[PDB]
């Protein structure tokens, strides 16, 4: 009961964050004079999430002693652990600037809805890399799945609405790829998920200015790295810090394509409870996507 009420917790804030993302993120792109680098608020992203991490290994560990013996044995000591989850975190990190891109000419309503194209992509990872199987009637499940998302979901600044779909065509690809590669790393072994998320970070943080510096080095020489920075950047920049936080350890105890299904829930049902509570008027298209969205859940989850 503790273990579930935590479960249902880290999907509500994982939701509700992902949620207040993509809004937060689409007004910072389209009000500012002075723009900022999304290329940097990327990589400070993974400084905090680093940073978090870390003080999470600590309160797993409970000592200081073996934390110390930690971070020597499992990060340091393994430099293949490394290598590994250098992969993902290079994917990660042009994903996280697809976000950016993507979202700086397109509507978060737009983007929303196209993204859930990754649930597809996420479970033919899944398959192919996890070693896992899906039957006829939990693929059908899947794509209504994704078909109910998309109806759940339904600027003064000069846009590229084109290259804003050419992000999320490479951002959908990229998350069904190094979630599930994170999947298989997480789950073939002992090793913390903490020490998982260090492993990455370390090597996101490298890749991440890596990539600042090669896409706006020389303008972040005249304007500034936090040039056009605010509450509202840091606000996004936090907000994606602890939605990364809360999607590895759904990860952990879901898997990939159950985050998909599992955060549809949470989005259908918290909007019913908005509904109730707050007077929330809904659509027809949400109406319609809801019932898929229980379908689907009932038909992926069956014993074959
Ligand atoms: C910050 C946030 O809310 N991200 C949501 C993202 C969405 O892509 C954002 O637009 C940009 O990532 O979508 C979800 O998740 P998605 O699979 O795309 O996850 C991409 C984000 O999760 C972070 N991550 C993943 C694993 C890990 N061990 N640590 C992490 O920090 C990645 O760094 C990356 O930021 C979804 O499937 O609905 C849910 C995520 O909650």
């Amino acid at each position: 009961n503790v273990s579930l009420f935590f479960k249902l917790y880290c999907l509500t804030v994982m939701t509700l964050v992902a949620a207040a993302y993509t809004v937060a993120l689409r007004y910072t792109r389209t009000t500012a004079e002075e723009l900022y680098f999304s290329t940097t608020a990327v990589c400070i992203t993974e400084v905090i999430k680093l940073l978090i991490s870390v003080g999470l290994l600590a309160k797993e560990t409970g000592s200081l002693g073996r934390f110390k013996a930690s971070l020597s044995e499992n990060v340091l000591g393994s430099p293949k652990e490394l290598a590994k989850l250098s992969v993902p975190s290079l994917v990660y990190a042009v994903q996280n600037n697809m976000a950016f891109l993507a979202l700086s000419n397109l509507d978060a309503a737009v983007y929303q809805v196209t993204y859930q194209l990754k649930i597809p992509c996420t479970a033919l990872c899944t398959v192919l890399m996890l070693n896992r199987t899906l039957s006829k009637l939990q693929w059908i499940s899947v794509f209504m799945l994704c078909g109910g998302v998309t109806l759940v979901q339904w600027v003064v600044v000069a846009q590229n609405p084109l290259l804003g779909f050419g992000a999320i065509a490479i951002a959908v690809l990229c998350s069904g790829f190094a979630g599930v590669y994170f999947e298989k790393v997480l789950k073939s072994s002992d090793t913390s998920l903490w020490v998982r998320n260090i492993q990455m970070y370390l090597s996101g943080i490298v890749v991440t200015l890596a990539g600042t510096y090669l896409s706006d080095g020389a303008e972040i020489q005249e304007k500034g790295f936090f040039y056009g920075y605010t509450y509202y950047v840091w606000f996004v920049i936090f907000l994606a810090s602890v939605g990364g936080l809360y999607t590895s350890v759904v990860v952990k105890y879901t898997d990939n394509i159950m985050k998909g299904f599992s955060a549809a829930a949470a989005i259908v049902l918290s909007t019913i409870a908005s509904v109730l509570l707050f007077g929330l008027q809904i659509t027809l298209s949400f109406a319609l996507g809801a019932l898929l969205v229980c379908v689907s859940i009932y038909l992926y989850g069956l014993p074959r």
